[PDB]
């Protein structure tokens, strides 16, 4: 299938497009809300600015697609393959991204307000400046992700892997970090006021760097904290 | 007895002067080492600059005596009554002051290196600038004493009462504060590095003000500390 076909069919009102092969397709600007594209092949595809609101893309191959600026509000991307995809400035508010593959993806300045990223793989992704206010990243992999100035105000990072994340100047206010791993993360000017830290693995450096006004702690943690300030116990 | 008598007798080599009444006596400059003056009455006496090295004064009435600049090195003042005495700049190194009465006394800039002040009463005394390097104040009363810039580097303040002390800019390095009470003390720029704090009662303010590099703590204390920095447990 090609473009003038598919634009036409949708325009008619045909909504099922599952398993279609659209690999490398030029679909910039293309307007495709409520479309069913599950299992569809979109390797290196161009869907820059494409409107995919409430679209179903679950298990779709999107590795290396340009999606810069797409609307994905409320789209179903459960298990969709997004390795290396360009999502800079895309809007994914309310989007379902559970168990989705986002390694190496460019997410700079994108919006994932209230998006479901449960167990998603974001190792090494660029989220510099993005917004995740109230998002679910319970159990996500962020091995090495870049989050300079990203907003996770109120996100579930319960048990998330933040191993070696860049959190420099990140916003973590009232986020849930219970049981998260933050070994190696850069926390310069990061803000964890009111955040829930209980049982998270942290470097001691974090105790000295992150604003922690109202942040919740273990007793093990209290101690950590004390000692990171140089008290002898 | 009067002065020309007593100077004479000592000069001969007479050493016992116990229970003698020398109340209000002018004995400035008077040179009286190894003298036994226990139970002697010296209310409002003038012994400014008097040399009393290794003198025995235990239970002597010294209330309101001028002793400014006296040598009391190694003198025995166990239970001697020093309420309101002027001791500014006096030297009491190695002096025994156990159970002695020092309320309201002027001790500004005096030297009590290694002096024994066990259970002594220093409520409301002025020790602004004094030196107590290695002194024993185990169980002393310092209710309200002024210790601006005083040096207690290494002193036993085990169980001492520091209720409302001025400790502004005091030196407490490797002092023992186990079980001391520091409710109300001013600790601005006070230094408690390597000090032993375990079980002492402190205001939380203290956690924020005193340098605590290497200071020892309880777990209760670790927690205190954390919370004084605003962490929620």
């Amino acid at each position: 299938m090609n473009v003038g076909e598919i634009l036409r069919h949708y325009a008619a009102g045909k909504r099922n497009f599952q398993h279609i092969n659209l690999q490398e397709i030029e679909l910039t600007n293309a307007s495709l809300t409520g479309a069913d594209l599950s299992y569809a092949n979109l390797h290196h595809a161009n869907l820059s600015r494409a409107n995919l609101r409430s679209a179903d893309l679950r298990n779709a191959n999107l590795s290396h697609a340009n999606l810069s600026g797409a609307n994905l509000e409320e789209a179903n991307l459960e298990a969709a393959n997004l390795r290396g995809a360009d999502l800079h400035e895309a809007n994914l508010s309310g989007a379902d991204l559970q168990e989705a593959n986002l390694t190496q993806a460019n997410l700079k300045d994108a919006n994932l307000s209230d998006a479901n990223l449960e167990q998603a793989d974001l190792a090494g992704a660029d989220l510099q400046g993005a917004v995740l206010d109230g998002a679910n990243l319970h159990g996500a992999d962020l091995n090495g992700a870049d989050l300079k100035q990203a907003d996770l105000s109120g996100a579930d990072l319960g048990g998330a892997n933040l191993n070696n994340a860049n959190l420099s100047e990140a916003m973590l206010t009232r986020a849930n970090l219970e049981q998260a791993d933050l070994s190696g993360a850069r926390t310069t000017g990061a803000r964890l006021d009111d955040a829930d830290l209980r049982g998270a693995t942290v470097d001691p450096v974090l105790w000295r760097t992150a604003s922690l006004v109202g942040a919740r702690v273990d007793v093990d943690q209290a101690v950590a904290f004390a000692a990171a300030h140089g008290l002898c116990l």
